């Protein structure tokens, strides 16, 4: 019941008690592990609020206090009365920082307590949402010196008045299906680049067109807004050796801002809560650039390197994969835009695990996601045993709006 | 109950029913996943159902389920158990069990080869000397002058746990590790503790960077004995790089035959504590883990220095770069010497095909994603994007405690 994790590279053993506070489920059973599966009323609400408020008041060392008991009382009243309740700004901030702290798939959590929270709960319209999002983007971008932020739109009420950002990230590149049959731009966003035009967007049919925001306020039809280009920081990608690299025509945006997730605090559901940090270099160079179902530029880059692409045994994909990732990092760094390499970030995570085990008694972590998509075993996390479990507050996945929107 | 796995690269969805025939536990619960934990004397009481379960499996495979031959064999085994408290497998059953243990090995990317396993029945063995002979023959057969063949040699099953056959080596062929007084290590740091035991057991160590360890062999629960594998039987490959001529001068070589000797084979409740098995290497095993792990030979530094890389900032990816060339060198050297080896791209690609075939013909293929995905270049192999289900089927290979920790010394 009191669990240990061993690091096989350093013999360091940590003991995990935190997992016993776990409330949600994993998909796994004693008979089968689903560790590699990508996505496995008034009554419900007060215990949920209670547990949250209890951990909140314990964190400020006022567990079992007047204010504590009073707040529980006050929240208990408001639920009984209104069937929902509203968070204090203090609780909202604590809640958000903690959903990030608890995101078992996030390698970047060492920075969890340094989140800028923007309370956008007074928002009523898509234009309103657009305004808050532009403010978020400008604030987080910070001329290249990136700062983590989240902007929180009103909480779900009856699932009819939902606030939703339809973009999966605030900033993504368009992708267009061709008569040629191939794909121009980012193939991940073909369907979204369609719905944008299917709702009125005028695509400049390019390779790296910044997609328009599709914003849904109070469960209404979504509206298209173009983010001011001067707010979208992009990095042209060159290699610190191969000057043919610039010719490839590649760039990427500085601000990774995940916008499709659902933030759950004390039972309350924030369906629109776009958040942003900064990139680990592999996200762009390994996944965004070299994934088969993405920009898949491996074959081209290898050719330009004149590699023996005849046999897989030459490891030409590996060679190029490395150079590509060297270039992403080099471009960002030279352009003074925040980025972290997978070595630095994984090392930071181990230190953070150490810290969390020490000061909190554990740190939930999904090894399948924490290990970088390249050079896995030359990073410390590879040899780190991890325990995966779900704590609240949390970020959860949620259905794509176009499958759900009661139009 | 049906279960589905999706490949996010190809959108291929598959349906698992095989997980239903799963008995053993995972370590996971509804409230915690222990998917990245490395490792999470038996009565007749529970022996009959394990025997029966196995024999039912066996007679279905040969399409004789419920036949008279099936029934009599159940009766035969039942009788032998209540009379003797254990039982003996037929040759046919032993061969079936060993192959299926491999087929069920959820952490093995090489399972496409599962049905082509050479089973050596060493159950008539009685002494360490006999064990040495059987192993010598295994090594020679499997090695096959560089054209490697999968084999497993099976020594007598456990009885009371006091007469165990064990091979004390973790692999039949492995290099010595020596701790120096200055704290540096000479050779393979993975094998320091085992090297010490050997030395204490009377081994005269050459103390070089690539000394082949002697076999330490335990028969019938007696104290282990030291044997030197004939060097002519140990096939080795000098590591060079196709473009880098300074690479030969690094002084590296590796042995051709990966032959794991410390696992336990379970078949119908029977426990085979000595069952060394061998296949061939995937390049990354040597090139990534054996050479470049910090806790191993750890040559990244020296290789990177010789390539003149920027080693001042980690963001130069010098480690990543040096890692690739080292793995290129391993593949190149092995192929150049006509010693069987497989690259991680070929191996994972073949595994996806095997896995798909298994879902179709068997209703599933248990797979441990954490182990199946190669330790470099993960997402540029098809297994990375492949959802998998992990569950335990028998027959199976299991871990077991190191013998020096449990052994009662005779003297
Ligand atoms: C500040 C620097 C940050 C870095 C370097 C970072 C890094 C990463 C990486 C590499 C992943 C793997 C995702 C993938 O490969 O597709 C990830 C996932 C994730 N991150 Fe972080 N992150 C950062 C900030 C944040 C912030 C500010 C939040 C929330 C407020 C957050 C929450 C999450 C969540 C919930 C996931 C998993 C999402 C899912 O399940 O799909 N991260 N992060
Ligand atoms: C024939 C070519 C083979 C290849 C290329 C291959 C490949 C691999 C690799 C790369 C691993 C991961 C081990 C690590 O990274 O440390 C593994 C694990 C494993 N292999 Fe295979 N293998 C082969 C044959 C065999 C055979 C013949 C058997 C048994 C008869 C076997 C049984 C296992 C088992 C039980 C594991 C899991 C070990 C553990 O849990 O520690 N393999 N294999
Ligand atoms: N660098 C970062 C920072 C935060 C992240 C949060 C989530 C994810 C997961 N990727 C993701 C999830 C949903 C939509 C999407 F477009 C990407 C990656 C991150 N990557
Ligand atoms: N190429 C192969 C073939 C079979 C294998 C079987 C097991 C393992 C796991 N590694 C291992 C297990 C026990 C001792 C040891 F030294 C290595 C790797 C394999 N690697
Ligand atoms: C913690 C984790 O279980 C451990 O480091 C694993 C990771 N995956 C692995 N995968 C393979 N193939 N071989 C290994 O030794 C390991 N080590
Ligand atoms: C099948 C598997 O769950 C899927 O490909 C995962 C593997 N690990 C990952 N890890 C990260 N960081 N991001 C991902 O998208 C994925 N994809
Ligand atoms: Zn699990």
């Amino acid at each position: 019941r009191f669990l240990k994790v061993k690091n096989w590279e350093t013999d360091v053993v940590l003991t995990d008690t935190l997992h016993l506070k776990s409330t949600l489920e994993t998909g796994c059973t004693e008979h089968i592990c689903m560790g590699s599966i990508m996505l496995p009323t008034k009554d419900q609400l007060f215990p949920l609020a209670k547990e949250f408020l209890d951990q909140y008041y314990s964190s400020i060392k006022r567990f079992g206090s007047k204010a504590h008991m009073d707040r529980l009382e006050e929240v208990n009243k408001e639920i009984e009365s209104t069937s929902t309740y509203q968070l204090k700004d203090t609780e909202l901030i604590y809640g958000a920082k903690h959903a990030w702290r608890n995101a078992s798939r996030c390698v970047g959590r060492i920075q969890w307590s340094k989140l800028q929270v923007f309370d956008a709960r007074d928002c009523t319209t898509a234009h309103g949402m657009f305004n808050y999002i532009c403010n978020h983007v400008k604030y987080a971008t910070n001329k290249g010196n990136l700062r983590s932020a989240i902007t929180i739109f009103p909480q779900r009420t009856d699932g009819k008045h939902d606030f939703r950002v339809w973009n999966s990230q605030l900033i993504r590149y368009a992708g267009y299906k061709q008569p040629d049959g191939s794909t121009l731009g980012d193939p991940a966003n073909v369907q979204f680049t369609e719905i944008c035009i299917q709702q009125g967007w005028k695509a400049p049919r390019g390779r790296f067109d910044v997609l328009p925001l599709l914003l849904q306020a109070n469960g209404n039809d979504p509206e298209l807004f173009q983010i001011p280009p001067e707010l979208v920081l992009e990095v042209p990608i060159r290699h610190p050796k191969f000057d043919w690299f610039k010719d490839l025509g590649l760039k990427w945006y500085g601000l990774p801002a995940v916008s499709n997730m659902l933030l759950e605090i004390g039972g309350l559901e924030f369906s629109a809560c776009p958040f942003s940090g900064w990139y680990m270099g592999t996200e762009i160079g390994v996944r965004d650039y070299c994934d088969n179902s993405r920009y898949n530029i491996l074959e081209e880059v290898a050719k330009k390197m004149d590699l023996d692409m005849r046999k897989t045994s030459s490891l030409w994909k590996d060679q190029a994969l490395v150079e590509i990732n060297i270039a992403v990092l080099y471009s960002f760094q030279s352009d003074k835009v925040t980025i972290v390499d997978h070595h630095s970030a994984t090392e930071s995570f181990i230190k953070h695990m150490e810290n969390e085990y020490r000061c909190r008694g554990g740190c939930p972590a999904d090894w399948v996601w924490i290990v970088p998509p390249m050079s896995g075993s030359i990073t410390p996390v590879f040899h780190q045993e991890m325990l995966n479990y779900r704590l609240t507050p949390s970020f959860e996945y949620q259905p794509d709006p176009w499958n759900t929107h009661v139009w």
